[PDB]
This record gives C-alpha cells, sequence and structure tokens, in this order.
C-alpha cells in the first residue's frame, strides 16, 4: 500500500492530521503532508513538485494550475467550505448576532485582504451585503491572509476581526474569546478546492484520498473543525 504525498494549505492543517490516521488505519495509505500557504505550493508545483494531490485554500489557484497544465485535468473539488467567523479574544465582548458590529461601536476591525485572500473577500462581501462598508471603512485593519487577520485580533490594537472559523474552532466550538458565526447568505460560499497533480494521474492511492475526502467520515471531522461539506 503506496504512500500519497500531498501538499495541504496551512489553515488546513490539523483536520488532514486527524483524516491521516483514519486514512492509514482504514487503507494502509501513509499520508506524507507538506503545510504552507497557498501560494508556495502554486510556486512550486509550477517549479516542479514532488506531491500527487494538493489541497488548496481557494479554488482560483487550483484552477489555474489546470489551466496551466501543471496538474492534471478535470480533477479540481470543492473539499471543504470556510466559514466567517466576527471574533474577538475578549469573552463577552461579540454578542451571538453580531449586533456590536453592526452598531459600529468599536474601534478597530481586522480583515484580510479581499483581492488575495478568499476569508477577506467573505468578509467585504458580508460588509457590502449588510451596507456597512463605507461607515466602518476607517476603522478597517487590512492584512495580507487570513492568519494575520487574526493574529491582529489578538497581538495587535483591533478588538474585532473577521477570522476563518477553522481558526478559532477546537473540537466543534469556538475554543475562546466570543464570536458571531456569519451566515452564509451574506457572502459567496468560501471553496477550498483540491486537484490531483500530473504526478498522481496513475497513482491509486491519490484517487483513494481524494474520495477519502469525500465520504462520510471525512465530511465528520472535516465539519468538527469549523467547516462546510
Ligand atoms: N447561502
Amino acid at each position: 500500500a503506496d504512500e500519497v504525498q500531498v501538499a495541504v494549505a496551512a489553515n488546513f492543517t490539523a483536520p488532514i492530521q486527524a483524516i491521516a490516521k483514519e486514512f492509514e488505519k482504514d487503507t494502509g495509505h501513509r499520508l506524507v503532508a507538506a503545510y504552507g500557504a497557498t501560494g508556495q505550493f502554486y510556486t512550486q508545483i509550477k517549479n516542479g513538485a514532488p506531491f500527487q494531490v494538493f489541497l488548496s485554500a481557494d479554488d482560483s489557484t487550483p484552477a489555474k494550475l489546470e489551466q496551466e497544465g501543471e496538474v492534471v485535468p478535470g480533477s479540481r473539488f470543492t473539499y471543504a467550505i470556510g466559514t466567517l467567523a466576527l471574533w474577538s479574544p475578549k469573552a463577552g465582548y461579540v454578542d451571538a448576532e453580531g449586533e456590536v458590529l453592526k452598531s459600529g461601536s468599536f474601534r478597530h476591525l481586522s480583515i484580510a485582504n479581499p483581492k488575495t485572500a478568499p476569508y477577506g473577500l467573505a468578509a467585504t462581501q458580508a460588509m457590502d451585503k449588510l451596507g456597512l462598508a463605507a461607515t466602518l471603512g476607517p476603522k478597517l485593519v487590512e492584512g495580507q491572509n487570513i492568519s494575520q487577520a487574526y493574529q491582529f485580533v489578538s497581538s495587535g490594537n483591533a478588538e474585532l476581526g473577521f477570522v476563518a472559523l477553522s481558526q478559532i474552532y477546537k473540537d466543534g466550538k469556538v475554543a475562546t474569546g466570543s464570536a458571531w458565526i456569519v451566515p452564509t447568505e451574506l457572502h459567496d460560499p468560501i471553496r477550498q478546492d483540491a486537484v490531483i497533480l500530473n504526478k498522481g494521474k496513475d497513482n491509486a492511492a491519490a484517487k483513494a484520498l481524494v474520495d477519502y475526502l469525500k465520504g462520510a467520515k471525512a465530511a465528520a471531522l472535516i465539519k468538527s473543525y469549523g467547516y462546510e461539506l
């Protein structure tokens, strides 16, 4: 039973580690994961990489690799859908329906740059749908990615941030601080897509992993880590 080398967006580290234990216990395939930012794997796969499967934190980068013939054509699918959360490390700062955001009664709001970060785009889409973009604009602090957006609500001076639910979840619930989980109607789906790389075209272990991700056991872990299927 061969191993499968997988490139995993760091957003998805904890779930793939849990999936890997079950995947190996149930199939004998050993899962060898590298973790990093989506763009780091994009540059590597373009330049030549050993992976047979790539789990992106977006859907545009797998699609670009397909357009470039660098991964198996037709292999792209959505393995997880991210969830956007309004979060503070302060207990009880964020009320259950997010009225703290909707009032505008706060000093700074941390977000990711929408041009490059899917969880940043979700935030700006939600603010636009609520009519809050212009009046909250002066309070925004923008980071390059969702990791920076989350860190700033902790080590920087923002009381609120639009973060990935997966950043604040443990064991199926928000682990610390306080959050408002943004309804799906307020933004486009935060699709996280996977592809099989040219190297994995005829690799049974690659196909087994990708289909395992589409199964019921994987779905249950994925939900508990803060995603939708
Ligand atoms: N929706």
